[PDB]
Order: structure tokens, then sequence, then C-alpha cells
């Protein structure tokens, strides 16, 4: 199931993650800083709790879950949001609510990389992620 997402994963690509995060309304001295940042994702378990943990000069965050079960999360950029994180075929899909609006995190792993797609209304964001072993 999860086995495969897990361990530490490094961004060695970014593609249209400003307009991402100009459609979540995040600042432009943010997006500055969010465009130079390599963070580091580190995925872990302990039985049925996942802690997903991302780490950078700028912002760190750490959410535990357990998949299909939804919990509260306040994201980096500070939006306050009702999460759920499901398997779907193979793909780690992390959903966000908040006023009305969604947005998607999606990963899938493909040729041994780490892919992030990012959608918000029109904006959609692919980050890629290396393992570090
Ligand atoms: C708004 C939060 C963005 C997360 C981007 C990442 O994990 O690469």
């Amino acid at each position: 199931m999860v086995d495969a997402f897990l361990g530490t994963w490094k961004l060695v690509d970014s593609k249209n993650f400003d307009d991402y995060m100009k459609s979540l309304g995040v600042g432009f001295a943010t997006r500055q800083v969010a465009s130079m940042t390599k963070p580091t994702t580190i995925i872990e378990k302990n039985g049925d709790i996942l802690t997903l943990k991302t780490h950078s000069t700028f912002k760190n965050t750490e959410i535990s879950f357990k998949l299909g079960v939804e919990f509260d999360e306040t994201t980096a950029d500070d939006r306050k949001v009702k999460s759920i994180v499901t398997l779907d075929g193979g793909k780690l899909v992390h959903l966000q609510k908040w006023d009305g609006q969604e947005t998607t995190l999606v990963r899938e792993l493909i040729d041994g990389k780490l892919i992030l797609t990012l959608t918000h209304g029109t904006a959609v964001c692919t980050r890629t992620y290396e393992k570090e072993a």
C-alpha cells in the first residue's frame, strides 16, 4: 500500500509553483522565498499512523494522520483546512477543503521519483522529488 512512499525525498524540479501560490492568495514576498527553496519531505509510518514532514530554510510543517480519516490541518501558508488523505490507484491523494474551496495534492511514484501535482482553480503545479538514501 503506502510502503513505497516512505523515506526522505528532496526537491529536484518545480513547474508553475508561483501560479499555484498566486491562486491561493500567497503574497509576493513569500512567493519569492518559496521559488528558491528546495524542501525535504520525510514520510514515516507507525502502524496505521503516517507522519509527513516538510523541512526547508523558510518554513517547516508536520502532520500526522490515518488514511481515510478527516483531520484539521494548518498549512504552510496559514490556511485552516479540513483534510483527508487516501490511496487511489496507487497514488497518495491529499484533499484540503476550506471556505467552499478545495485543493488537491497528489503524489505518484514514476520511475522511482516522487511526482507531486498541486491543483487549485486553473493552476496546476508539478514538483519532482528524488529519494535520499
Ligand atoms: C502550500 C504548500 C505547498 C507544498 C509544496 C511541497 O511540498 O513541495
